[PDB]
């Protein structure tokens, strides 16, 4: 048990941050959107 | 001990999927934006 | 092994707390975006 949430809680950090990586891709449309 | 650990990280699972379908909607939104 | 792992938890919570705060932020700065 110990190892298999082990696992479960890396996956989730993992896909937390390409979720990180994500939003910031989106602000730099945007704030480029902003500067015309 | 374990049963509630385990809810939570289902909880945590669930939460960061609906983030992931956002992001997609607002991916399209500003795609639609930069070149109507 | 049961606090450490209680305590990335509460970190992943915290983490998708902030994210999810950003993406409101987000869809409405879009919404502004296409009024005008
Ligand atoms: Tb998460
Ligand atoms: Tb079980
Ligand atoms: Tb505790
Ligand atoms: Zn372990
Ligand atoms: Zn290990
Ligand atoms: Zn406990």
């Amino acid at each position: 048990e110990w190892e298999a949430i082990e696992k479960k809680i890396a996956a989730n950090e993992s896909k937390d941050q390409a979720i990180e990586k994500k939003i910031q891709a989106i602000e730099k449309k945007i704030e480029a959107i902003e500067h015309g």
